[PDB]
């Protein structure tokens, strides 16, 4: 009978419950309360009727709603505590909606990661609810409610029944189609390379490789022009006619983002997409990460200086930039301000205590690019060797590492300008090139990211559901296009080509931005958005 905090889930409840103090009851909605379900009865949205919508609780919730309003009325005061995205500002919504009461009876409180402070601050100084974002939400609802009930029926009737189109995923399907005709239609190219093996004066040996011929690329074609370089290569004098020592640096990378997050958790760990935002998710929801869908790479000013404080002492000076490093603003198509980082620098992974060791390995991965990204460049030497042999042009490249920087929380012999090189043996050797590379669960988010099709909440989303549906299919760790994915497509393109289209896609996911920012109106996005599709 105090005041009620509702948040989202049992395990974000017994969290954030640690910091709230007894007049706070905090109870938890499991997710969504209320949704969507004669064309327009089924969807539940009226595409005639300016978007007439047609909300009901779902199936079975009917208890948790009463169990609410029961306890709501019995409370001083209702804090919405959703997850910060416009997708819980549209869960603070419906349950504001839903259990009723007047507006001022309300507050929505905005935390990007669930620990003391961050939850004191959220409380100190409540919001209400942000209906831009809210209606982002709605627009970006309707539109997927649209294209399926109204695409999924020709794929029912033209090729077969359980098909489904979705606005995204089938533009995803369509980057997956494509590599794949591209790969079946590439014609290898043949060409050559010629390779020189030589001693040193001091009997060191030495690879090079043939660049130049007469001071143009050497690419012979054939066998031919390649015996024909050999043979004068064969009998020419090899001398440095250059050896450039340059010191290089490698910067660490920024600290994650979804998008960045699902690439290496791949990559790195062999996780699929799905399984690093439940990580992810978990690992938030336990208050040992900030929010997992961002778009932000911006570090807050805190952070950054405990992270720093952290590798001065376990790292030490040299480790330590003379300046923070920053990598982009706060200001992003999403609602998060933050990257993907730590809590507490403080919390190694195997500190962990009620988490499984993948969510430890993910929290790793996160905690040391976290570190990374605030320490200093790693400085290697560079030693490029060009060498002349007659008329033609030899380069060899070294590189040896001089100090680790950010690496560590993760060779050509010596010969001078002027070095006379005793030929030894050439290599001609033939090749053809390579068709383009497959995509990879982790090229596909880039992809997915790069064209502006996916955001953070949608990228797991729009890579399980394609394989789920059958159109694609990962083997060896690369995406292959199925038979199935390809004749979705074609029909897809041929009575709906707007949708289809890359520029459509991309264009409907930054005018759904604009909404939640204020900066279009999301009944007129949505007009357009059923303007353009029809
Ligand atoms: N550059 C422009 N200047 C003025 N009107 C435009 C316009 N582009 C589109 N419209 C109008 O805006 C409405 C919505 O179209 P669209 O979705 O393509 O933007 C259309 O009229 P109606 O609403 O009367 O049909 C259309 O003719």
């Amino acid at each position: 009978g105090k005041a009620l905090v509702i948040v989202e889930s049992p395990a974000k409840a017994k969290t954030i419950n640690k910091y709230l103090g007894s007049d706070y009851v905090v109870k938890s909605s499991v997710g969504h309360i209320r949704d969507l379900p004669a064309l327009v009865n089924r969807m539940g949205v009226d595409p005639w009727h300016n978007w007439e919508a047609h909300y009901e609780v779902l199936p079975g919730k009917e208890k948790v709603v009463s169990e609410l309003k029961q306890l709501a009325e019995k409370a001083d005061h209702i804090y919405l505590a959703t997850d910060l995205d416009r997708e819980g500002e549209a869960i603070a919504w419906h349950l504001r909606e839903v259990i009723g009461g007047d507006d001022a009876r309300y507050s929505r409180v905005v935390f990007n990661e669930i620990t003391k402070n961050a939850i004191r601050q959220a409380f100190n100084k409540p919001g209400e609810l942000n209906i831009d974002r809210v209606n982002a939400q709605q627009a970006r609802r309707f539109m997927d409610r649209v294209v399926g009930y109204m695409v999924s029926p020709l794929l029912w009737k033209k090729i077969a029944r359980g098909l489904s189109a979705g606005r995204v995923q089938s533009v995803a399907v369509r980057l997956v189609v494509e590599r794949e005709r591209e790969i079946k239609a590439f014609v290898p190219e043949e060409f050559w390379e010629v390779d020189a093996s030589t001693t040193t004066p001091s009997g060191e040996a030495l690879a090079l490789q043939v660049t130049h011929q007469n001071d143009k690329p050497f690419r012979p074609v054939n066998k031919e022009q390649t015996q024909a370089a050999v043979s004068l290569l064969e009998k020419a004098r090899y001398s440095v006619l250059e050896r450039e020592d340059k010191p290089t640096t490698s910067k660490p990378g920024a600290p994650f983002i979804t998008s960045t997050l699902q690439q290496a958790a791949s990559t790195r760990l062999g996780f699929g997409v799905k399984k690093t935002m439940m990580m992810a998710q978990r690992l938030y929801e336990a208050g040992y990460i900030t929010y997992m869908r961002t778009d932000s790479t911006n570090l807050s000013q805190d952070a950054v200086n405990m992270v720093r404080g952290y590798i001065s002492d376990n790292f030490g000076k040299k480790y330590l930039p003379e300046s923070p490093n920053q990598y982009a603003s706060k200001e992003n198509s999403q609602e998060a301000h933050e990257a993907i980082r730590p809590s507490d620098v403080n919390v190694m992974a195997e500190s962990l205590k009620d988490m499984e060791a993948d969510a430890q390995k993910l929290y790793q991965l996160i905690w040391r690019q976290f570190v990374a990204c605030q320490m200093t460049p790693a400085k290697y030497d560079s030693t490029t060797l060009t060498v002349g042999a007659g008329d033609f042009r030899l380069k060899a490249r070294g590189r040896i590492l001089r100090f680790d920087g950010w690496t560590k929380v993760m060779i050509l012999p010596a010969v001078n300008k002027g070095d006379a090189l005793t030929l030894v043996e050439l290599t001609p050797a033939q090749h053809f090139t390579k068709p383009p590379a497959r995509f990879s669960e982790a090229s596909l988010v880039k992809e997915l990211e790069k064209r502006g099709i996916g955001r953070p909440s949608t990228y797991a989303s729009i890579i399980s559901t394609i394989q789920d549906r059958g159109y694609v299919r990962v083997e060896n760790r690369r995406f292959y296009a199925e038979k199935m994915g390809e004749i979705v497509t074609d029909r897809l393109e041929e009575n709906f080509r707007e949708l289809m289209n890359y520029d459509f896609t991309a264009q409907m996911e930054n005018s759904l931005d604009q909404v939640a920012n204020h900066e279009a109106e999301w009944k007129a996005v949505l007009d357009h958005f059923f303007s353009d599709f029809t």
